[PDB]
């Protein structure tokens, strides 16, 4: 028995959410449904023309640990706040939710990260984010006896755009397979596997990475085609196990020459898409950990997702686990 | 034409939002449905046991004021932050509504107040406030042209906790009388009336306030009495005009020996009450100043309250102005 199902490792973020138009999107030159980077000049230029806003903890790898602890299993996280009110949110937050978290601040400046996910007509998200104090997250913070007692360190793909963070994440590789665990990423978003397109392949080919999460815009990213068939098959030949997102279309999981499609659950109405990939990650990674068929992660990832979509803010407010129990994925 | 339809003057604070059980209240003898103030040890600890929340800009006149300008009226508001992230917050919410806002921060200590608030399953909250900055509001923060050019200048009964704020509400009374403008109080908690019950009854019979707002527990309280009947009676006899509301049972107009009783609108689910009276408050009020009826005053007063009780957060997302015109309030 070890001390941890699932270890997650990202950008520390509070989320500032409000409503939008499409065209809001086109004045402002966002990039919609996407990540898109800003510093502290944009930040408050974006916050100035920003309608009344709803703050809550973000972070895709914090909002993927919340999950796992959501549904009873065992979770970890890495990531550096400032210590100020929005660190103070962030680290209250993720421990409410049962998540061992520990990462110590290193004094107010740079502030706590915060991105502005802005949300269309169509619950689409488009998040714009300054990193702050995320960029100070190092192999310092690596907490060697954590990632030694997880069964499955996962990590973001966002996590290339700050300095040092890949420095935390190779030693994290390393603890991990010495140990022998599993390590996981998320290829976060499509601009970001653009930046680092060689990198994700080498943290894959090489074996530091053994399972991927992606969705179809960040797996077309990845091989540069159009061509969502040729996507699957290489990235099934990159990676041990890909768990790969198609949103409204289900997700399907791959494994060597092993196809495992999974459908996507009936929603009443898409309020907001933040957090989706985040928690079909937390449902998939849950499973995993429990020993679940790959069909059967699926399940639980979609499951989460779902969930997730039908509310505002990108971490579930109910009970994943009664759900999950609903649903005899138990 | 005159700059102001309403001004409203408050305690200046941002919500901190959690679901729990009644148990919960219990264990931590919290008093449900009530204003509880909290120093900031008792802040800390209640934070501790808190469940992961979301934060939202509050104050019960700041979310008056919110509701006025969704309308479509012109609103203003007076109250004190402090130079923090939780100030920045709340006066990013309520200038993005459209309310002039400029009171100045005095330092970063007090911080800025928050509320824990719990809501239970029935979908009553329960409020937590560390007051922070909020007790250095005074007379120093009265804008006197705004008062000057509002045609109703309102203010919470919350405001006799701190102490300097009442000697600036003596001085907004006193502007606004002189420019033949009214004056306009929420009893705002039953509890707060305990505290102050012969100050509130002192402000109406002297004449500083000219319309009251109260709910039945609230009515209840000013007068000590079980007897519903007994206390519109009294209420009437006090202030020019009482607007007393009754929850589920709609609400009661009253003015000298007239009457008017207004329906509670249809709702799908008392999701959390938190802002209901804040927002019969805006609907009345935005009303009174188009010179709308008593009636239709009290019918816009319930819509905006039943459209706040059915989401998160003490600010209705929507548009209430377009609410309106879709119930043919207009
Ligand atoms: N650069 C980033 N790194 C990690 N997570 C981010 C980034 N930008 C936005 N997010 C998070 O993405 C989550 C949705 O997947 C949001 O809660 C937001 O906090
Ligand atoms: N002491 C207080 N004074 C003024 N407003 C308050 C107080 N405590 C809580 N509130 C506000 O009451 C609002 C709901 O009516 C909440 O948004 C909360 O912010
Ligand atoms: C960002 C997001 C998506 C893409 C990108 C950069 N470059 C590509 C080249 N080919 C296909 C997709 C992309
Ligand atoms: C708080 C809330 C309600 C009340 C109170 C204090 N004192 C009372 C005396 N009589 C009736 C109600 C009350
Ligand atoms: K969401
Ligand atoms: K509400």
């Amino acid at each position: 028995m070890t001390r941890f199902d699932v270890l997650t490792v990202g950008n520390a973020i509070v989320d500032i959410i409000s409503r939008c138009n499409d065209q809001f999107l086109i004045d402002n030159q966002i990039t919609k449904a996407a990540m898109n980077l800003i510093d502290a000049e944009r930040a408050e230029l974006l916050y100035s023309r920003m309608g009344p806003a709803l703050e809550a903890s973000g972070g895709s790898a914090g909002n993927t640990a919340a999950g796992v602890a959501n549904l009873g299993g065992k979770a970890a996280y890495f990531g550096n706040v400032a210590a100020d009110q929005l660190g103070d949110i962030f680290t209250h937050d993720i421990r409410a939710q049962g998540v061992h978290y520990q990462t110590k601040p290193k004094g107010a400046f740079p502030p706590t990260a915060r991105s502005m996910i802005f949300v269309t007509e169509d619950g689409e998200r488009s998040m714009n984010t300054y990193l702050g104090a995320c960029v100070e997250l190092g192999p310092e913070d690596v907490e060697a006896d954590v990632v030694a007692d997880a069964k499955v360190t996962y990590f973001e793909g966002y996590l290339w755009d700050p300095p040092r963070a890949k420095e935390a994440i190779l030693d994290c590789a390393r603890i991990a397979h010495q140990h022998g665990r599993e390590m996981s990423m998320t290829l976060s978003d499509s601009f970001c596997v653009d930046r680092y397109r060689g990198e994700f392949l080498d943290l894959m080919r090489s074996g530091k990475v053994d399972i991927v999460f992606a969705n179809r815009q960040e797996a077309l990213s990845l091989y540069q085609t159009d061509d969502f068939e040729e996507a699957l098959n290489r990235i099934a030949a990159d990676c041990k196990i890909a768990a790969v997102t198609m949103s409204e279309n289900g997700a399907v999981i791959l494994k060597g020459r092993e196809r495992y499609y999974v459908n996507a659950i009936r929603i009443r109405e898409v309020v907001d898409t933040t957090g989706a990939g985040d928690l079909f990650a937390s449902g998939f990674l849950y499973g995993y950990t429990q020993g679940r068929s790959l069909e059967d992660c699926g399940k639980l990832g979609c499951l989460a997702a779902g969930i997730v979509i039908q509310q505002i803010g990108p971490r579930p407010m109910t009970s994943l686990s009664e759900a999950a129990k609903q649903a005899g994925l138990i």
